[PDB]
This record gives structure tokens, C-alpha cells and sequence, in this order.
């Protein structure tokens, strides 16, 4: 038989792959994330260089208002810890760390799992998995995450060197 | 329980992450890749779009000399041929193939935005097939190896 959940990684990385500009491949990416995996949302924040701060770029989800419109400090909340450490921060129950979290509506997320978006040792972006309930989610999630996550941050570092001069 | 090509997948593209240049990124990769695959030989070639040639970039287990200095053009071999037609070319018997001491064969072509950046390529002595899963590995860190490429040619690195 077949290694199904490779199989579907293969299809949303020749997706991303394929898109013809960033916004494509971060649509792409929380949208097939969030089906994959069966959550309530799925989004990115890129850091934003210029305005030092991350802005949410694309989510599954979240209020679409949102997007282009929520940012973060880099230092600010589970997002900002996350691109601090350079770490997967994968919390079952989120509601412990609640109060200091500085998340970025009315709705509250008890599950965080958040992976870093890295390109040559630098932080481009962090990705994030929230569900209202407490969830346990295994290493093939997180290594699920890990790669698209690397994919993007080529696709992102590109962005970045073919865009605005600044 | 654990899935082995994701977990192995996510190994890979850490060490890459925490690359330093393009050069240790295709280092990296054709010696995990080589690993991986248990092979005796993986090498990225690169296309050279202006003089349509593929340029050997890294390699594990080619004479190192070969190194930025091997150069392929589109019609010649079996590299030639995966950037041509832009698919896998998947052999376990190599001679099979009128293009083609490797016995087997598998070349993955490195595709950014539909464009051929490249041409990943393991091969074996011994007679090895590669797997259904093996394709969809390699097409997967193929897909990451593409942006490190674009973004080479955006910083004007290749």
C-alpha cells in the first residue's frame, strides 16, 4: 500500500510549489494544513522587517478582516517565543500559559502549536495551529509542519530579495 | 507510531534551515539525501539557462574535482533528459534506456514556480530500486531545495 500522509504532503508542497506568488503559497499552505489535520485554524505571520513586527499574512480560520492587519511585537506573546527560541512550541493545553500568551476576536484557543519559519539561520515567519479545545498533537504533525515550513521560507527569502528595495 | 519519511524529511530540512550559504545548503542535502536513500551517489546539478547547460553544484560520492566543474547540456544523458521533460526518470536498471559503474538511476527534476532550476540525482552500484515513497521524498525536499535556488539567483549568489 501507500505512505498516505507523505502522499499528502506531496500535494500540497507541488501546490505551494507551482503558485505563482507568495500570497498563493501561504493561501495554499493554511488552507491545506487546516484540512489536513482536521483544526479550527491555521495561520502565518511573516516577519515584517521594516515595521519590526510580524503580520499575519494568511490564515484558515481566523476573521479574513484580520488578515494584512493583525502584527504582533517580535518579542510579544507564544508567536513572539516561538521565533525567539527558534523552537516548535507544541502545547497541548495552551490554557496554562494563557494569561502571558499575548496572542494576536472573541474566541479562545486552549491548543497552540506554533513552528518557526527559518531560512540560513534567520526567522522569517511563524506558523500556527490553534483549536479551541486542549489537543495532543503527535511528531508527524509537527513534522508535517516542519517541512511546508521549509518550503515557505525559500519561497518567503525570495519574496523578500525580488521585492521592494528596502 | 512514527511515519519514517516525514520524520526523516523533518531532520533533513532542519539541517538545512540552519544552512549558511547555497554552497553548505546543496552539501547538506546531497549528503542526508545519500544517507536517506542509502546510496552511493547524490548530486544536484544546476541549470545554466543561458547556455541551456546543467552544471554539477554538490556530491556525495562523485570524484569532488567533478564539483563546479562537470557540465551537461540538455540532450546529453539522463539529467539532460529530467530537465527536458521535466519528470522523474526512475531506473533501477539504467541501461534500459537509450539516453543512458551506476546500474540504477533515480533524477527528480528541482521546479520553482513550473521553472527547472535543476536536476537532483541519486545513484547505485548495486541494482536498487526506488520506491514509490522514495519519489515523493525526494520531490518533497526537491520543493525545498527550489527556493534556496531562486532566492541564489535573486541575491546574484549563481
Amino acid at each position: 500500500m501507500s505512505n498516505m500522509q507523505l502522499d499528502t504532503l506531496r500535494r500540497i508542497v507541488q501546490e505551494i510549489n507551482s503558485s505563482v506568488s507568495l500570497h498563493d503559497s501561504l493561501d495554499i499552505m493554511v488552507n491545506q494544513v487546516a484540512d489536513a489535520m482536521k483544526v479550527d485554524v491555521c495561520s502565518i505571520y511573516l516577519l515584517d522587517e521594516r515595521n519590526q513586527r510580524y503580520l499575519l499574512m494568511a490564515s484558515k480560520g481566523l476573521n479574513p478582516e484580520s488578515v494584512g492587519h493583525v502584527s504582533l511585537q517580535l518579542s510579544e506573546g507564544l508567536v513572539g517565543l516561538v521565533g525567539q527560541r527558534e523552537e516548535i512550541v507544541n502545547l497541548e493545553n495552551a490554557s496554562k500559559h494563557e494569561r502571558f500568551a499575548y496572542l494576536p476576536g472573541e474566541e479562545i484557543y486552549n491548543s497552540f502549536l506554533g513552528v518557526p519559519v527559518m531560512y540560513r539561520r534567520k526567522v522569517m515567519g511563524v506558523l500556527v495551529v490553534q483549536n479551541k479545545q486542549p489537543q495532543d498533537f503527535s511528531e508527524a504533525a509537527e513534522s508535517f509542519l516542519v517541512t511546508l515550513c521549509a518550503q515557505l521560507s525559500g519561497v518567503i527569502a525570495h519574496a523578500h530579495a525580488v521585492g521592494n528595495i528596502d
